[PDB]
């Protein structure tokens, strides 16, 4: 009942908001699917406004009010919701011009940003010092407290794991609303825990993220098969482990026969006269789905570059597979490159098609079982739909992520990272996708396919169990009682709430 003084302080400054507005605002998510109003909403101006709430809450007996922090809300499931509770308006803490939230390094190593500033606020300001992260997101409108809370890849995650393997130290709030500064070096136990960790264990308030010399173009291509089998060996090829391969960015796309045409067009990669050609390949082979391999060789100003690039290229592609003729070349700046779906999200909103539904598919399969689940998803439970979204489909070594931290992957060396992005555009389409996902996950659980999910929540204590495997499971726990004793951060994971 008794309120602390620096908690009543920050209703009296105007940083605990109640009203319908604020409330509102915190109470949906980019999933557009499920919504929970919190009870109030917080925007602190400093770190030290976060150590006063989560203190008040570790120290006031009985207190009701779990605690979410919200970054850009990108969640699917309602992960960053705090259903009658507190959600916490990160963004805030950077509402201040100084002191800045980003600091590149003096020696150029690395580069400190707050947890809830944007990677492409990161991206900005870290080629201002002609470096820059080198594993990303495929979008960079994330905060990079809420990425590195649950892994954060993209096409290069093959090479330098996924962002939660490129992080130094970091600040960290715990649920006892402590300020530990953690890494492999010190507060292990909170380092590994926190990455990966679903906002389980306290709030990230500064991340060391490891930059490398920043390159100026991308040599950015596209390889079209009509056989999956090809198709995957290539991609195995580009990621295999020598050290790695040439290649800066390795990802790959699904295009089902019956809107062809219109997807290749809408990737906004080729040109008409491409997408004529490809229209005939498809016909010519009988094939019901096309597959195709995004790939990028980053390159500097240097006056030879672009020659040197050419070579490179030549001499990967013809290591490949990919149908005669069909490599289709692009050049663009850098940032362009790593901004690209910016755009594609620009494009949608403006046709009303951003702010839709999104129930997202994803998940990490096992190699061994990648060709079985192209068969019964792609090639059958999928056929006769009609798709909205891009269908994502690439290899990760396991080999550059940590086992140690939160994050779960399959057992397998090489495993696939497998994102259905569908949007629910047609008027009441929702309720067939998600029956579609879970028909598609239950093929999955009956071929016997040890996958693993990503960006989801599970609602059965069994089934998050399954998710860290039961020994994993155990440690996540016991850093949950250290960390999180009352139970109360990010309720919307559904693990412990
Ligand atoms: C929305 C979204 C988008 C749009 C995108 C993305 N991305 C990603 C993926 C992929 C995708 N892709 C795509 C594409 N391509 C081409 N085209 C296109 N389109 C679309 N899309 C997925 C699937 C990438 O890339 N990768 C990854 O990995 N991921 C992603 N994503 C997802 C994300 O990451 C998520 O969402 C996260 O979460 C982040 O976000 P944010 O917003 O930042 O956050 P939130 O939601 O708010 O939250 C979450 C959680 O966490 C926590 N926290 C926060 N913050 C913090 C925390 N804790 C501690 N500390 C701190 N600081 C909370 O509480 C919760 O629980 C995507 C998406
Ligand atoms: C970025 O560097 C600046 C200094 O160059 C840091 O600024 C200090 O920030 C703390 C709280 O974050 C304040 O109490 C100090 O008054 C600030 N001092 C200065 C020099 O203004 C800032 O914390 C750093 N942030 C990052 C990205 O780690
Ligand atoms: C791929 O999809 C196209 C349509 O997107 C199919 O072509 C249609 O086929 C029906 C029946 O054969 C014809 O009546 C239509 O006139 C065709 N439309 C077009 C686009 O020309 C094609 O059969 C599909 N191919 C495969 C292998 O599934
Ligand atoms: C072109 O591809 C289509 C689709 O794979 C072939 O038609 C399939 O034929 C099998 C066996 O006859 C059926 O089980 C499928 O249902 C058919 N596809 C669908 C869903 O319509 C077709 O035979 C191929 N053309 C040839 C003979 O080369
Ligand atoms: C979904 O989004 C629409 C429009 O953006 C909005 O009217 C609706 O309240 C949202 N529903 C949920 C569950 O977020
Ligand atoms: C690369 O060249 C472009 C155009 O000349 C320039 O804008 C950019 O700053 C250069 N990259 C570096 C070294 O910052």
């Amino acid at each position: 009942r008794p309120w602390p003084a620096s908690l009543a302080a920050l209703a009296l400054d105007g940083k605990l908001r109640t009203d319908s507005n604020a409330t509102a605002a915190a109470s949906t998510d980019f999933g557009n699917i499920t919504s929970a109003l919190p009870a109030a909403v917080l925007y602190p101006s400093s770190t030290a406004d976060l150590v006063a709430l989560l203190s008040a809450a570790n120290s006031t007996p009985g207190w009701p009010y779990t605690i979410a922090f919200r970054g850009r809300g990108h969640s699917l499931m309602g992960q960053a919701f705090a259903p009658g509770g507190v959600v916490v308006n990160m963004a805030s803490l950077g509402d201040a011009a100084a002191p800045p939230r980003i600091n590149v390094s003096a020696d150029g190593r690395y580069v400190d940003a707050g947890g809830e500033q944007v990677w492409i606020d990161v991206l900005r300001a870290s080629l201002a010092r002609g470096v820059a992260p080198r594993s990303w997101t495929d979008y960079l409108y994330l905060t990079v407290g809420g990425t590195l809370s649950n892994a954060g890849i993209s096409g290069q995650a093959f090479r330098h794991g996924p962002q939660i393997s490129n992080v130094l130290e970091m600040d960290v709030i715990t649920g006892h609303g402590e300020m530990v500064t953690c890494s492999k070096q010190l507060n292990a136990d909170l380092f590994d825990a926190v990455l990966g960790g679903l906002g389980q264990f306290g709030v990230i308030t500064r991340a060391r993220i490891a930059v490398e010399p920043a390159p100026a173009r991308a040599r950015w291509v596209r390889l079209v098969y009509t056989d999956f089998a090809a198709f995957s060996a290539d991609q195995e090829r580009l990621t295999a482990p020598r050290s790695f391969g040439p290649m800066s960015y390795v990802e790959g796309s699904v295009f089902v026969n019956q809107s062809l045409a219109t997807d290749l067009a809408n990737t906004g990669f080729f040109t008409d006269a491409d997408v004529a050609r490809i229209v005939a390949l498809a016909g010519e082979r009988n094939a019901t789905t096309v597959y195709s391999i995004e790939a990028t060789l980053n390159y500097d100003n240097a006056t030879a570059a672009a020659a040197a690039v050419d070579q490179e290229l030549a001499s990967v592609l013809g290591t490949l597979s990919y149908v005669e003729g069909f490599a289709f070349q692009r050049d663009v700046a850098y940032a362009a490159f790593l901004d690209r779906v910016h755009g594609e999200e620009v494009a949608l909103n403006k046709l009303g098609l951003w702010r839709v539904p999104h129930p997202w598919l994803n998940m990490f399969v096992p190699r061994s079982r990648i060709a079985d689940f192209d068969r019964g998803v792609f090639k059958g439970i999928l056929q006769g739909t009609d798709i909205v979204g891009p269908l994502i489909v690439y290899p990760l070594n396991k080999s550059m992520w940590d086992d140690g931290m939160s994050a779960a992957t399959p057992s397998e060396d090489v495993f696939y990272a497998v994102s259905l992005l569908f949007s629910s555009v047609a008027p009441n389409d929702l309720a067939r996708l998600q029956e579609q996902n879970r028909r598609i996950l239950r093929f999955c659980d009956l071929a016997g396919i040890q996958y693993k999910t990503y960006l989801a929540r599970h609602t059965d204590r069994s089934d998050w169990v399954r998710h860290f495997g039961a020994a994993k499971w155990n440690r996540f726990v016991e850093m949950k009682n250290k960390y999180d004793p009352k139970r109360l951060l990010s309720p919307g994971q559904d693990i412990f709430n």
